[PDB]
C-alpha cells in the first residue's frame, strides 16, 4: 500500500523521532499541494471553471492552514521544519509538472484527488506513527486533517460523477 | 545597480514579451519571498517574537496576495506564470537557506529588509518595462506592490534602530 | 387538476377548519419536501456537484423556515400539528424512494422541480382556502410561500435549460 | 446494558461495516430526535415555555448539524445513508408518539433527557466500533457529539432539579 | 362581538376615511399598549422575572415599530396622527391602572395576553375596512400587525400553560 | 385618471397575460425611473445637495431592486422582460429630458414626486389586474411597491413643504 | 428661575425622598418629551425634513433610553414609576397641543429647544437633590442626561442659527 | 452599619492612603464574589437553570471586568493589589463554602443578593474615602459599581418575587 | 483597430474636451453593457444558470459602480453626462438585440466577452486621450476599469474553455 | 497661475529633492486645512448644520488619513516631515483666522472650497514634481489625493448652488 | 505644584468664566499633544518600533476625540474654542521640537509620560474650577479625561520599567 | 518525572474516580494559574509590556474558559468541582507569591512557562487517566487543552529567545 511506502520512507532516516519526521514530510508535502492547486487555480480552462476558480482559493487556504500548524507543531515537539522551497520539492512525495493551459478540467480534478488520496495516506502514516509514539495532540492534527482531506475527496468525486473510492 | 542587473537578466531570455517576463519573475520572486518570510515566522526566538511572529503573517498574506495579483495578470495578459516549487527556486533571485533556531531577531530583521529592497528593485524594472511597452495596468500593479515594499522597508528599518536607506 | 385533486383531499376529512387542515397538509409536505431535498445534497454526483450541493443546503434552510412557520401557525390558530415522522410520511401526498448515487444530476434536478411545482399547487389550495374562510394572515403566510415556490420552479428549470412551465 | 444492545442491534444486519453500520444507525436515530425535539418546541405549554421553546430550536440545529455531519462521514467512507422518512423511523430505536399540548414541561425535559441518554449510548457504541475497526476519523465525530450530548443530558437534568445521572 | 363593537365605535365619528379612522385608534391603542407593556418591564416581580423583564423590551420595540408604522402610513394616505398623550389616552380603547409591584406574574402575563386580542381584534377591524376601502397597502400592514399579535398571543398563552384561545 | 388610462394602454395590446403586460410596463418604467433619478442625482445644484445626494442614490438602489424582482416575476409566470434601452425608452410612460445644472432643488423634487405618482398608479392598475386575474403573488409585489411608492411620495412632498397629496 | 420653580414643585407633595421624587418627575417629563418629539417626526413639512425626520427618531431613542433608566433607577433606589400614560400627562411639566402640519419647521426646532432646555433645568435640579441626599449613582444619571441635554440644545440651536444661549 | 464597619476594617491597617486600602478590599472581594458566582453556575439545579446559568456567566464577566480595572486603578495610583488567591481569601470580608447540589435556586439568589449588597456597601464606603481624600477617578468607579450593583439588587430580588430592599 | 476607431468616433465632434468626450462615451456605454448584462441575468437557460445568473449581478453592481463613478468624474471636471435612455442608446457603440429565451449560454458569454472587449478597448482610448491632455485623475480612472475589465475577460474566457486573446 | 507659484515656492528652498519638498509643503498644508475644517465644524450656525457638522468630521477623517499618508511617504523616501504646530503655520500656504459664530454657512462652504482648491493645486504640482523626478508611488499618492480634492470641490460647489468651476 | 501654576495661568486672564476658560487651555493643550504624538509615530526609531508606532495612533485617537469632547464642551457652555494653529501653539504650556530620527524610543517615551503628566495636572485643575463653579457635566469631562491620562501614564511607565510616579 | 507525581497525587485520595479526579486537580490549578498570570499583567514592568500586557489578558481569557469547561466536564460525568479560593489553593499543585513590582519581565516569562509546563504534564497524566478509564470526552479535553499548552510553551519560550525544551 502506499501506506506502508510512506512509513517506510518517513521512517527510514528520540521519543518522538518518528512523529517528528512525518510531521515534516507533512510541511513538505502541504507546500508541493498548494503549488499544485495554485497551478490548477491559474492554468483552468472550461465550464464551470467561474465556481471552480474560488473553490481552488479555499482549498489553498486550506492546506496552507493546515502548513502552519503542522509546522508550528513540529517546532512545538522540538523539531525543526523544511522551510525553502527547495528542501519542500525534493522531501515530498508529490510531483509537479509545468503549468500548461491545455489540460482538461477533468484532468485538474483528477489530479486534485490524487493529491488528497496522497495526502489521506500520508496522515495515515502519521495516525499510526503518533499512536505508536504516544503523542495524542499530534495525533489529533492528523485525524482532522485526515478527515478533511477525506471529505474533499469525497466531494471532488462527486464533481468528478464518481463515488469517494478511499 | 541592481535595477539594470534585473532588467539585463529578466529581458535577455510580441508587444508585451517584456512585461510578461517581469510579471513571471515577480511570481517567482513573490513564492521564494513568502518561503522566506514563512522561515522567519517559524525559527524566531529573541524578544519581541510575540509580536514580530504575528507580523510575519501579516506580511506573508501581502505577498500572498501580490502572488496572485501577478499570476492572474500575467495570465490576463496571455503569458504563462511558474507554478511548481522547482520554478520559484530556479527562475527566483533570491537565494534560502536552511532554518536554523540560531540566526537573531536582528538577522532576521535584516533578512526581510534585503527581501523587500530586492523585492522593490524588481518593481522599479517592472515599472520601466511596462512604461516602455504601454502597459498601464500592469504599471499601476508594480506601483502599488513598490510603494507597499517600500513603506515595509521603513518600518522594518525603524525596528532595527536605522533609517529608510532605500 | 392537482389543485382540485389537493383541495378534494385535504377538505375530504368551526370557522377555520379547512385552513388548519392545508396547513397541516403542508406540514406534512414540508417535512417530506425536507428529506427529498437532503437525499439530493447527499447522493448527487456529476459535474456541478460543487455548487448545487451547497444550493440544496440553501433550499433546505428554507423549507424548514417553512416548515416551523407553517407549523406555529397551525397551532397559533387552534390545531395541532403533525409532529412525528410516521405522519409526515402518511399524510405527505410526495412519494419518497431510496436513496441511490447512480441518479443524474438531470434527475435531481427534475425531481426537485417537480418537488416544487407540488408545494405552488398546495400553496394555490391555501390560498383559496384561506380566502374562502377569510384567514388573511394564513392567506399571506401561502403567498409568500408560493411566490418564493415559484421563482425556485424558474430557476431550476433554468438550470435544466427549460423554460419555468408552471 | 443498553450499549450492548445497540451495539447487537446494529452489528446484526468489508474493512468497515460496522462503521457505516453505526452511523447510519446514527442517521435515522438523529432524525427521528429532530423531530421529537420539534415536537416539544411546537406542544410544550407552561412557565419557561418562553426559554425553553427558543432552546428546543438550539437544539434542533445542533441535531441536524449532527445529521449532516455524521451522513456526510458515511457517504464520505463509502457507504449510504438512510434518507426517506420512512427509513428514518422503521430503524431508527427512537419512538415518537402523537403530539398531545396537555403534555406537561416536566415530561417534555424527561423525553429529551431520554433521547440524549439514547444519543450518547448510541455515540458510545459508535466509539467502540470506530476503535476496532481503527476510524479515527468517525471517531473522532462519535466522540464530540457523544461529549456534547452529555453536557446537554446535565443541563436538561439540572433544569428538572436533578443531577445528569449519565 | 369586540371586533363589531371596534367598528362601530371607529366608525361613528372621502374615499378612505375609515381606513384613517382605524387607523388613528391603532396610534392610540398602540401607544396605550406600549405604556401597559413598559409598566410590566417595571413593576414585575416573581420567578421568570429574569427572562420576562427583557421580553417586554422586546414587545415594546415590536409595539414602537408597528406605532411609527401606521401612523407614517396614517400620514401617507392623507390622514393626521394622535400625537399627544392625552389624545392616546382620551381616544384608546385600552385602560391603564397604576403602577403596583403587587401584581403577580401570572396576572402580567393576563394583562398582556388581553391587551394582544384586544389589538388583533382591531386589526381585524382594520381589515375589514381596508377591504372595504380598496386600500391594500394599508390591508398589508393590518394583515401582518395582526398575524405577529396572533402568535404573540399563542406564546404568552403558553408560559400561562394555556391554548392560543384566540 | 391615470390609472384609467394606465390600464387602458396596458391591457391594450392566456390566463394570466394582463398581469404579464402590467409588469412588462414596470419592467419599462423602473428602468426610465431608475435613469431619472440618476439624472436628480448628478445634476442637481443647490442647498441641500448633500444629504438630497445620496437620497438619490437610496431611492436608485430601490428602483434597481423592484426592476429585478418585476422582472423575475415576470420570467417565473411565464413572460418575457424588456431587456433593452430602446425598449424601456418606447414602452414606458415617463418621458425623460436632456439634463442641465440649471434646474433648480424645487424642480428636482416635484418631478420625482411626479414620477412616484406615476409608478403608485401603475401599481395600482398592477393590483386591479392581479385580483382580476388571481395573481395573489404578483399583487403583493404590487402592494409592497405601491406602499413604498406613496411612502416616498409622503417623504418627498414634507422636503418640499407640502402633504402627500397621493 | 425654572430650576427654583422646578425644585419647588418636585419637593412639595425616608432618605431619598426627593430623589425619587424627581426622578419619577423626569419619568413623566420623559415620556412627554417622547411623544414631542414623535409629534415632530410626523407632522414636519418644510425643506430639511429629510435630515430632520430620521434626526427626530435619533432623539426618540435616546428620550427612551432616558426613560427606560430613570425609572429603572428610581425602582432600584425603592420608588415607583409613573406607568401610565395619564400619570405622565398630568404630572409632566411640558405641555402637548395638537399636531397640525402647518408649523413651520422653525416652530418645531424651537420646540424642541424649549424641551431641552426644560429637561437641562430639570436634571440640574436632579443634581441638586441627589447631591443633598447623598446619592452618587443617581448624581451620576443626571449629570450624563444634562450633559447630553445640553449638548443637544447646542446643535439644535445651530441648526437655528443661533448660539446655545443654555 | 455594614458601612461603618467596612470602613473602620478598610481604614485599621500617604495622601491616598485610604483610597488604595478600599480598592485593595474590592480587589479581594471582586475575586471571592467571582469564585461564589462560579460555584452558583455550576452546583445549581431546579427549573429556570437554562436562564440562570448563563446569567451567571453575565455576572462573572461583570465582576471580572470590575476586578481588572480595580486593580489597574490601584496601580495606576500607586499601590499594590492583591494578586494571590491566599490574600483574597484571607482578605475579602466575603465567606465561601463548599459547593453542594442540594442548595436550592432560592438560596443560590438569596447569597447572590448577599453578595452585591455587600459590594455595594463596599462601595459606598469607597464613595465616602475617595470623597475625603479628593481622587476624583476612583470616585467615578466606585460610583459606576455601585449603580451596576444596586441593579443587579433590584433584578436579582425581582426574580426571587421581592423588591429591591436595599 | 478598434482602439482607433472610438479615438476617431469620440473626438469627432477647451483644455479637456477629449477627456469629457471620452468619458461622456463611457457614461453611455456603460449604460447600455448594464442593460446586455441585465438581459443575460435574465433570459439564461441551460447548466450553470444557478452560479451565472447570480455571477451577472456581480458584473452588473461593478459596471453600475463605474457610470456614477465615470460621471460623477465627468461632473467634476466641467463635463455634463448623458442621463436619459434616449441619450444612451443614440451614443453607445454598443447594440443590444431583443431578450430572448433560446440563446445558449454559450452564446451569452460570447456576447459578455466582447462587451468587455469593447470596454477595455474604449478604455485604453481613455488612457491615450488623458495622457495627450494631462488629466492624471481621469488617467487612472480608465487603467483601474481597463485592468478589471480585462480580467473579466480572462475569466469569462476561460470559463467558454478559452484563452483571453485580449 | 496657483500651480507655477506653489512649484516656484516649493523648489525654491539628491534624486528625489523636490519631491520630499513638495511632500512636505503638503504635510504643512494638510495640517492646516484639518485645523480650519475643525473650525467650521465648530464655530458653524445656520440650517444645514446637521448635516454639515457630521461632513466636516467626514473631511476632517480623510485629510488627517491624507497627513498620515504623506508624511509616511516622505519618511520613506528619506525625507524629514514637519512636526509642530508652529512648522505647519509657517510653511504652509494656507491662512487662518479666528474662528467666529458670525460666519454664515455659504462663508464657511467658500472656505472649504477654497482650500481644496489650493489642495488640488499643489497636489498638481506633486504629479509634475515626481513625474519629473520619476516617483511613481508618490505620484499615485498625489494623483488619488487630487481626484478626492476634485470630488469634494464637486460637491461643495453644488452645495452652494454653483458648478464645479475647477 | 504644577497645578497651582496652571490655576494661575488659566485664571489669569459671568458665572462659568473659569470653566470656559480651563476647556479652552485643554483645546490648545490637546492639539498641541497630538501633534507631539504624531512626531512620535513618524519619527521613532528602536526595536518596538513595531507596537510602539500603531501605538501612538490609538494614543492620537483617544487625543483627538478628547479635542472635540473639550471644545464642544466649551461652544456648549457659551465660549469660543482655540481654532487656528497658532492658537493653539501660542496657549499650549506644552512646548515642541522640531522632528529628529535621532531620539531613542526612551526619549519618546519619556516625552510622552511628560505630556500625559502635564494633561493629568490640567485635568485636576479642571476638576478644582468646575467643582467651583457647579459644573458637573464638565467635571465629568475632565474626570474621565484625568483617569484615562493618569491610565496611559502607568502603562508607559511600565514599558520604560518604572512605576507610575504619578 | 513530574507526571508520575502528579499521578501519584491525584490518586492518592466507581469507573470513573480517577479521571474525576484528574478533571477537580485542573480546577485547583487552573484558578491558580489564573491568578498567577493576573499577577503578571498588573505586576510586569519593562520594555515590551505593551504587547505582553495585553497578551496575559489572551492568557487569561483561554486559562478560564478551560476552567469552565474543564469544571462543566467533571459536574457531566458525575463529580464536584471544587468551587472556593480556599480549595483552589490547598488543592493546586501550583505556588503563589505575593505581588511585587521588581520582578523582571525575564522572570515573569520564565515563571509563566513553568506554569505551562506544569499544566501540560497535568494534562498528560489528564489523558493516561482517561485512557485506562474509557472516559474518550475527557480524553479530547485534555488533548487539547494540552495542545494548547504546548503551543503556549513554545511561544513563550521563543519570547525568552529559547527553544520549547517541552
Ligand atoms: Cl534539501
Ligand atoms: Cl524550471
Ligand atoms: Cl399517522
Ligand atoms: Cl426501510
Ligand atoms: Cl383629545
Ligand atoms: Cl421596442
Ligand atoms: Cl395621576
Ligand atoms: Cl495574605
Ligand atoms: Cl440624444
Ligand atoms: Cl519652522
Ligand atoms: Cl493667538
Ligand atoms: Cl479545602
Ligand atoms: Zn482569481
Ligand atoms: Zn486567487
Ligand atoms: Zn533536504
Ligand atoms: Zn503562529
Ligand atoms: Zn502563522
Ligand atoms: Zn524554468
Ligand atoms: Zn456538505
Ligand atoms: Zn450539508
Ligand atoms: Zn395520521
Ligand atoms: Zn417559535
Ligand atoms: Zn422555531
Ligand atoms: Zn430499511
Ligand atoms: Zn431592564
Ligand atoms: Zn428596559
Ligand atoms: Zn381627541
Ligand atoms: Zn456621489
Ligand atoms: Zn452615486
Ligand atoms: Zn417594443
Ligand atoms: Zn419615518
Ligand atoms: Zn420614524
Ligand atoms: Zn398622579
Ligand atoms: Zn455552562
Ligand atoms: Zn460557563
Ligand atoms: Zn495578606
Ligand atoms: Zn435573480
Ligand atoms: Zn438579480
Ligand atoms: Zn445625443
Ligand atoms: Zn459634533
Ligand atoms: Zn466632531
Ligand atoms: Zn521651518
Ligand atoms: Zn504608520
Ligand atoms: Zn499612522
Ligand atoms: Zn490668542
Ligand atoms: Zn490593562
Ligand atoms: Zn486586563
Ligand atoms: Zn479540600
Amino acid at each position: 500500500t502506499l501506506v506502508e511506502n510512506i512509513y517506510a520512507s518517513v521512517t527510514h532516516n528520540s521519543k518522538n523521532e518518528k512523529t517528528k519526521a512525518v510531521l515534516n514530510q507533512a510541511v513538505a508535502d502541504l507546500s508541493v499541494a498548494a503549488s499544485i492547486v495554485h497551478q490548477v487555480h491559474w492554468y483552468m480552462r472550461g465550464p464551470g471553471f467561474l465556481y471552480l476558480h474560488p473553490k481552488m482559493d479555499e482549498l489553498l487556504d486550506s492546506l496552507n492552514a493546515n502548513l502552519d500548524e503542522v509546522s508550528e507543531r513540529l517546532i512545538t515537539i522540538g523539531g525543526a521544519p523544511y522551510s525553502t522551497l527547495a528542501e519542500f520539492s525534493k522531501h515530498s512525495k508529490l510531483d509537479e509538472a509545468k503549468g500548461t493551459y491545455d489540460k482538461t478540467v477533468a484532468q485538474h480534478l483528477a489530479r486534485l484527488v490524487e493529491v488528497y488520496l496522497y495526502l489521506s495516506s500520508l496522515y495515515q502514516v502519521g495516525l499510526d506513527i503518533t499512536d505508536e509514539e504516544g503523542d495524542a495532540g499530534t495525533n489529533d492534527l492528523f485525524t482532522a486533517a485526515k478527515t478533511e482531506a477525506e471529505k474533499t475527496i469525497w466531494m471532488l468525486q462527486a464533481e468528478r460523477g464518481q463515488g469517494p473510492a478511499l
